[PDB]
């Protein structure tokens, strides 16, 4: 699946977890907003 | 419970569901939008 907001869940952050990599997470209401 | 875009998900289409209907799928952020 394209990685989104509404497939994962935020809890900490980069500094803590090892094993954690740079990517891009898509948020669909993005585009609601716009239109 | 009616169905909304909260309700269900998508994988495929109509052509691979045997025994998939018409329905109506309520969308609860459109009306926000509107605002």
């Amino acid at each position: 699946q394209i990685i989104t907001t509404d497939n994962t869940f935020v809890s900490g952050n980069c500094d803590v977890v090892i094993g954690i990599v740079n990517n891009t997470v898509y948020d669909p209401l993005q585009p609601e907003l716009d239109s």
